[PDB]
RNA sequence: UCGACA
DNA sequence: ATGTCG
């Protein structure tokens, strides 16, 4: 029941909160599509949420309708209410990636799209194939 | 008091 | 260990 004809994104940091990057792959066959460079400072799920939004913006500009898995159900749900409800502190070091994360959210409330975002069923599936 | 997703 | 929701 996994819709192989799909965009899997995933997170992969170094501490938490600590540097994170995120990608998306191709469910089929593993290509990478788009990997963002590292940001200083982040959460886990902020991270996971930029994957969702970004896979949603690369999907739309290609005009493809493939639905995006993500095993974040925080993320999903941040995506789902257009609003990323983060503690993390607001300084210097954390600037970048609340600012990406406000501009996630604008770009949100300002296009539409059609995309299915999917829970990746990691215990049934194993590790989505955007892991690191 | 947890349970769960990461 | 922490980030998050049910
Ligand atoms: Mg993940
Ligand atoms: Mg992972």
């Amino acid at each position: 029941e996994i819709i192989w004809e799909s965009l899997s994104v995933d997170v992969g940091s170094q501490g938490n909160p600590g540097i994170v990057e995120y990608k998306g792959v191709d469910t089929k066959t593993g290509e990478v599509l788009f990997e963002r460079e590292p940001i200083p400072i982040g959460t886990n799920n902020m991270g996971e949420f930029l994957a969702i939004v970004h896979g949603l913006r690369y999907l739309k500009e290609r005009n493809s309708r493939k639905p995006i898995y993500s095993n974040s159900q925080t993320a999903i749900k941040w995506v789902k209410d257009k609003k990323a409800k983060s503690t993390l502190v607001r300084n210097e070091e954390t600037a970048l990636i609340w600012k990406l994360v406000d501009e996630a959210e604008e770009w949100l409330n300002t296009h539409t799209y059609e995309t299915p975002i999917l829970k990746w069923q990691t215990d049934k599936w194993g590790e989505i194939k955007a892991d690191y």
